[PDB]
């Protein structure tokens, strides 16, 4: 599944990620489009031989079992594949475990390079939210 923006922010908002540990629902949406751009499907090798999966690029060296990340863990006890389901509810759980891992956001490359300092609640601009 591919979101749009405002439809991605508000489900994003149901499950609990306006301000979880404190990043404002605009962060998450800001992350999304630059790991994924919205799309439940995307998956990107690693340099590491690890995999991301799905709109929050949820790398399989800690968080998922994909079974190829050889000596990785699988911190959310998922499957990888649950990561790239229409449904983001997984996504969104595993990624509330990241997150709270002590390194905040920074954990996602992408945000900390293009979505941190930012305007971010530009990602959010005109949704009913
Ligand atoms: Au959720
Ligand atoms: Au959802
Ligand atoms: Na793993």
């Amino acid at each position: 599944k591919v979101f749009g923006r405002c439809e991605l922010a508000a489900a994003m908002k149901r499950h609990g990620l306006d301000n979880y540990r404190g990043y404002s629902l605009g962060n998450w949406v800001c992350a999304a489009k630059f790991e994924s751009n919205f799309n439940t499907q995307a998956t990107n090798r690693n340099t590491d031989g690890s995999t991301d999966y799905g709109i929050l690029q949820i790398n399989s060296r800690w968080w998922c079992n994909d079974g190829r990340t050889p000596g990785s863990r699988n911190l959310c006890n998922i499957p990888c594949s649950a990561l790239l389901s229409s449904d983001i509810t997984a996504s969104v759980n595993c990624a509330k475990k990241i997150v709270s891992d002590g390194n905040g956001m920074n954990a996602w490359v992408a945000w900390r390079n293009r979505c941190k300092g930012t305007d971010v609640q530009a990602w959010i601009r005109g949704c009913r939210l």
